[PDB]
């Protein structure tokens, strides 16, 4: 049982970059939010001034 | 008895894995939450112009 757990720090750390992967979903949406709201800042405070 | 767990171990992490939608996929803590924190600034570009 000592002479194994090897085989499954392969396995977890697997789900761990998946993890990393999935961590594109909240990325995306931060810079699309934050993208558009940085446009709007933009073209409002270009066409305001 | 060692090996018999690697396929299995693994179906702890495959929602290990999944639940990652919420902790960094959608993760609705900070997506929306760091939008509306930028909302001040379109509004605060505005009002000061």
């Amino acid at each position: 049982k000592k002479g194994w757990d090897i085989l499954t720090k392969s396995a977890d750390m697997f789900i761990n970059d998946l993890t990393s992967r999935i961590d594109s979903g909240v990325n995306d949406v931060r810079g699309f939010f934050t993208g558009l709201a940085s446009d709007l800042n933009e073209w409002g405070g270009n066409v305001a001034s």
